């Protein structure tokens, strides 16, 4: 019993293996084309064992979405949601854009994220998750706008935060999920940035 | 029969939208269209065949109605007159798009079904190319790599604005402010390069 072995229990290993296998299957085949049988086989567990851990395929999804939320908050949002961003924006709105777009472009796990976007059309948890993340990024954007003029609240800045982030996110997607040369990606980013700078400055 | 094929496509379209495509079966379509499983099969071998027929219809409708107008010489002239008036017109046409509910299902399906992804990318590339043609026409230029880049950015922003308005709940006043902010901003960006 007290012999040299990993601290993590076998039941946790198998649970983690199921989740990683399902995540990868969902990512590659899309969620609706993946069967419970296929998940069990690829995880090297019986179908009965898979059901002991997860009552349905959607319960597996619930668990993966929760993990993506933490990944988002810890690896992408923590640096964006910082006085650093507010300071940067106050000094020059253009440098705020440059840094933010790089942060969003640096976001990892784009393959599974795409699957969450698909699932937003069909699965309420997926829609809610992405709306919350989007809302947090819009709110950060709103806070930067307020910080520029040292305001407490401004409805027109809230509306602007929505439009500006929607455009930012559109630019990120063009760069992330579409094929471009290094040079074409550079020009899209520059045109996008210069354009968003002019817009933001027009309302400040 | 022709009429029955149309009824089935009508029914299948409504089902795909209400329920999620992946969850709808051919049996379900047959039952809702009041037709036998054998009859339906005679019309369409698989569910994917029904979808292809709906996608082909969507393509022809995009090409013949909405894209034909956007791609007209008349459209080029409006841009040259006032790009803001052109923006207003295009954005209002996009906001009034027919079959928006089914279109969202196509957007979802584009992640899983190559033909749906291909179709939407063609329509998006079409709209970007027209935008480019508009910029060239304004300037009387044959080619401009900076305007080609611009056309991608601008159309991406246009699409983002339309989606914000179509897919999210806003008070009447907020929706008016989002639309106005969006349009004014696009007009500002376009004019900065002209």
């Amino acid at each position: 019993k007290n012999i040299r072995k990993p601290k993590q229990e076998r039941s946790i290993e198998k649970r983690n293996k199921i989740l990683q296998v399902a995540k990868d299957l969902f990512s590659d085949k899309t969620y609706f084309n993946v069967t419970t049988n296929e998940i069990a086989k690829k995880a090297d567990v019986s179908v009965g064992t898979l059901y002991a851990y997860f009552a349905s395929k959607e319960d597996i999804l619930t668990a993966l979405l929760k993990r993506y939320n933490d990944f988002f908050l810890t690896t992408i949002f923590a640096d964006i949601n910082s006085q650093d961003s507010l300071d940067r924006f106050k000094k020059n709105p253009k440098e705020w854009l440059n840094v933010l777009i790089n942060q969003l472009l640096a976001a990892e796990d784009k393959i599974f994220h795409a699957q969450i976007e698909m699932l937003a059309y069909a699965i309420p948890q997926a829609k809610a998750l992405l709306e919350e993340h989007n809302n947090n990024l819009k709110n950060l954007t709103y806070k930067c706008l307020l910080y520029y003029s040292d305001q407490a609240a401004n409805p027109s800045f809230k509306t602007l935060s929505l439009v500006v982030f929607d455009f930012i996110s559109a630019l990120v997607d063009e760069l992330l999920y579409h094929e471009h040369t290094q040079e074409e990606a550079h020009q899209i980013k520059k045109t996008g940035i210069d354009s968003l700078d002019l817009i933001i400055k027009s309302y400040l």
